[PDB]
């Protein structure tokens, strides 16, 4: 029935505000320069960057940094951060998901460890626009060519996210229809290492139908948006390994930096 | 409308039929379907190949294993044979695609040139169950045990295609429904180069609605089939990524020849 998938899909959105400080209408209302309600302090350069710890709560360095952690790992370090508040916000969002909870201990932790980053990227499209990226709770703006500067290494950590933002902000999909995509991405099955994958193929068929009828609702000119958004996943996935491997020459060329436990207990 | 979306289907099928030899439907009765009226050749060993390599209908080399070519690249090649084979019939396919022709050619030639594996590993599974692969034009299968027996580079060359093809064979999907997959596989948007996306999109979108249509008065119990069967492009292109990676490898023992030259040029 309809009135059951309108139901869920009213849950999930509700658990995605709860679960998410920052959604994607917050974020355009700030991106979008109109709303000055509160604008972000704009990170372009070196300076920028000193004077961004300023305005903004930046724990980090401001003065020199080459001696002492360079800009370089700051950033990459504050990135690695942030990533970790995610991964915690996007786990309390899982436990929502009707039947997650109910699965194997094991599965709940495998679903996780696949689909987590798949999540941060689709989430972090919100953040963006073709010239940058928000940090700090929407506070900061920092650029894309600031960002597509720093060195030889981690100049090319973010340039595959905007490329993938993008195109996939071009659908114009809003926090609602977020809110099923990303449960969708999460009660995967086809996941390697799944003990029960019948009893999680039955609740992902329950999230795409719901997310069949809220995309047919909330946007009836858009054609196939459902099927398109699904291919979305592999753009995905494809992100997932270019990152991950792209993490790997790090730790190798900097065995003095590390990898939070958490981020690095994901990637295997 | 249905009745268009009913014609266009029948259009792709009756395409289908006339491009490739091998229909899904006639590989089942010779798999591990019964359907005895003529038991394929099976190589399951070394002899097994030698033996049968040898009055099989197979067209390039010949059973001669004693410090005379190794067995696992002549087996190597000759997928290649086979696969530049399933170039020619996937094309003459592409061009009964209503819309195909009339798009930019060197669009045709980008949208060919990256949609060709994944079609091949896509049809592959067709000839696929869990133990083997039928081979030249059903008149063999070559076991799943001796492919992965095979030295060191080609052990794990097809391993990947049947974990792929198993759990892609357990939507059980038939040649009216692959046709249409296969031309939504074809008509992206997304590969690399294009010049004008929006007729190839437009052709999808309509291909789509197609599959859509096709998948549910054809598997009216089988819930959100569609949505499945899109999810499987992810695990295509994993296969199609993967694919090239042991090809930079191989790349990497079989080289520098005189007598290869003509013959490595019908192989780019
Ligand atoms: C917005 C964030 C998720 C991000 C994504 C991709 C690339 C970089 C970042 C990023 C975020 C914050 C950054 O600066 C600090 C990072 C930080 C936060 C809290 C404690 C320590 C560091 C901040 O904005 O608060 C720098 C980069």
């Amino acid at each position: 029935e309809s009135a059951d998938l309108r139901a869920l899909a009213k849950h999930l959105y509700d658990s995605y505000i709860k679960s998410f400080p920052l959604t994607k209408a917050k974020a355009r209302a700030i991106l979008t320069g109109k709303t000055t309600d509160k604008s972000p302090f704009v990170i372009y350069d070196m300076n920028s960057l000193m004077m961004g710890e300023d305005k903004i709560k930046f724990k980090h360095i401001t003065p020199l940094q080459e001696q002492s952690k360079e800009v370089a790992i700051r950033i990459f370090q504050g990135c690695q951060f942030r990533s970790v508040e995610a991964v915690q916000e996007i786990t309390e969002y899982a436990k929502s998901i009707p039947g997650f909870v109910n699965l194997d201990l094991n599965d709940q932790v495998t679903l996780l460890k696949y689909g987590v980053h798949e999540i941060i990227y689709t989430m972090l499209a919100s953040l963006m626009n073709k010239d940058g990226v928000l940090i700090s709770e929407g506070q900061g703006f920092m650029t894309r060519e600031f960002l597509k500067s720093l060195r030889k290494p981690f100049g090319d950590f973010m340039e595959p996210k905007f490329e993938f933002a993008v195109k996939f902000n071009a659908l114009e999909l809003d926090d609602s229809d977020l809110a099923i995509f990303i449960a969708v991405i999460i009660l995967s099955g086809d996941r390697p290492g799944l003990l029960n994958v019948k009893p999680i193929e039955d609740i992902q068929d329950n999230l795409l139908q719901a997310l069949e009828l809220q995309l047919k609702l909330n946007h009836p000119e858009s054609s196939q948006l459902f099927a398109k958004l699904l291919q979305k996943m592999t753009d995905l996935r494809q992100i997932v390994t270019e990152h991950v491997q792209l993490l790997q020459v790090i730790k190798k060329t900097e065995t003095d930096m590390s990898l939070h436990p958490l981020l690095q207990e994901i990637y295997k």
